[PDB]
């Protein structure tokens, strides 16, 4: 196994198949899950839908600004690139429909430098043409 | 539902025995190419991924056409984990980058609408730490 | 002459003088035309003005999707290119005006591997300053 | 000293202290000088308000377009800058605040090939998380 | 109505016979180069560009702000013949490049308001299919 | 009220005497590297920056983290200074290009929230007419 927190993040992202068990065995090893759903690309509706769901879950302490802001920034790289480039003429309050999934913990190694945190999202945007739609990807990790 | 990009990306990860994925992908119909280099250079990405899509039949050896899809996927991926840089891609020393490619159609109609995702998954190291960062890109092309 | 249908879609674009005659050579010629213009530069707006003129008058079969697919690439790499860059700062319910020429047959040459599609534009940026407009172009060519 | 219309423009940008004397300064040495704010960053916004704060100060003479022309390039390099990058994202009817300072005048040297004009911004972009907001500088220098 | 932009295409795109559209647009004011450059790589074009663009008077031998305004003309113009990938441009082989430059006045005002409009006809050939693939791209810069 | 960004612009300017300006802010918690490089060629400002920066403790010699953001941060003001063309500041032929680091809390809070800024100002001259242009660039990010 491979205590690589971006991967981990990025398959529990992509299968839609008992998160259920495959969240328990993360937890179960040191991590700290969550997941859910937005309808919104947009910077403030999704980095509130994050930070909220991701509290509520404790994969960060609401304490202060330390670990929120750890989170905004995982959030925006990951952001930032699921609104890729083609995604920047795409936008004309179309459909989206962003999945994610937030890890947090420590890629180990050897040395216990701190926690890190990684934030995936992915998701469809609908194309001004009936029945195509982009796959959107975007990964942040960032270190608490 | 059959997302090529979500499809390679899940390739790219499972470490599992792609050997298996590969063959149940390419009975599937797909077109898949699977590799590594050790840079996040563009110019040296491009050639490896191309050098590998052809020998592997992803892509005509000649055509023009095919290979700007490539390009492109491969460049949009490329910025997915340069983080937004690519110009310092090609300033990291000691880094594996693993790609996949897959070239297929992506719904079950008769309509070609041939398609070509390429997927990064890279590993930014050191010389002594190890692993210190990771980076994904996609890229999702029509051909 | 020249088969070039990208050539022949920017030239049918470019001149304002008897679109009538030079359409005529076209569809005399094997090619399929179409123009119109766009009050929006909106992505959505764009390639439904775009698709609609297109299928009325026989540049595409609106018998399914892969006609339609193809021209909606084309249609946004030509937009991707009007919207160039300093048209992303130029975003605050600006006044555009793009017109447009839409091409479909078979850039010969030798082989007939099918046929293409070019979708050229061509329009005006109001400025935030009275007495100032930019020009925009963009073309996109796909293969049917 | 030196008669460098850009660092001037920023150094009297970045001084929240006696704009008073660091403006009369400036008068006294040949240039005109115009401050202000905006709470948009939005480009019409911004080369409106701009373009009225200088006239009315005598930056520039309303007598017609050409000094009006070299301002809005100068505003939008500087808008330009101001709108970076990470601020592409940032669009979700955030809270800007955009300081100002317009210098015209003559960068002497030995020629007076004639008279020059920087636009210079800084201020600062909420961000979805309370307790940051994003720095933002930019510059536009422009020949009359 | 005197686009800079749309002149410099028709310029580009008119193989009738330029030698009386140049001449017939020096006459009425306007500066024009007329060019045709074996790549599409940013640097080489630029030097081609350049060189041609000096060596006809459409732009003084020597001067910083002439120069990047040619520069940025070219380089908007040069992201749309790449299709949007300016570093691709660059390893495309066989291919040509046809370019025209105009250097003038927008509107008859007495404010100079020079502009300069690059414009860029891209061919993408095959050793053997020839033609593959058309691009095109237009820079409308202040001077 | 501790901008980083502005506090690193401030210090490029202020030609007046540094030297008091970068003790009075070394003692103030910050970390400071002041430069100047004789061009705007993206690879030579981020090798000269780099090792500046090192040299001077605004960053350790070693950890993908620390340069991954000062990387970064130069870039962004990179774009700032080459006016929106990073390939041509390296055709900038006789530039002069200064260079200010700071890296350092922006709050008060405990939470070390640690921050870069990099501020560039350019001067772009003429071997005869001398300045011709100045360009300014900044970049703030959190390491
Ligand atoms: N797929 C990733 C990132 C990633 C994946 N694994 C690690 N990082 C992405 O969207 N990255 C980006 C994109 C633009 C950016 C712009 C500024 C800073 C970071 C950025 C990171
Ligand atoms: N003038 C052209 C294109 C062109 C002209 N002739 C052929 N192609 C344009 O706007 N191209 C672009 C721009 C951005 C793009 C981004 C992604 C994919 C294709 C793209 C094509
Ligand atoms: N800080 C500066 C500019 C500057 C500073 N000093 C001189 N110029 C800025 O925002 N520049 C930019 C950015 C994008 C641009 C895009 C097109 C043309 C000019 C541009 C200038």
């Amino acid at each position: 196994k491979e205590r690589r927190i971006g991967r981990l993040s990025v398959l529990l992202l992509l299968n839609e198949a008992e998160e259920s068990t495959q969240v328990e065995e993360l937890e179960r090893d040191g991590w700290k899950v969550c997941l859910g759903k937005v309808g919104s690309m947009d910077a403030h509706k999704v980095i509130a839908a994050i930070e909220t769901a991701s509290k509520k879950s404790g994969v960060i302490q609401s304490e202060g600004y330390r670990e929120s802001h750890a989170l905004y920034h995982a959030t925006m790289e990951a952001l930032h690139g699921v609104t890729r480039g083609e995604m920047l003429l795409g936008s004309l309050l179309r459909t989206v429909g962003l999945r994610f999934a937030v890890l947090r913990g420590n890629p180990y190694e050897s040395e216990a430098e701190g926690d890190w945190i990684a934030v995936s999202l992915y998701g469809t945007i609908g194309a001004p043409i009936k029945g195509l739609e982009h796959e959107t990807f975007g990964v942040g990790i960032n270190h608490i």
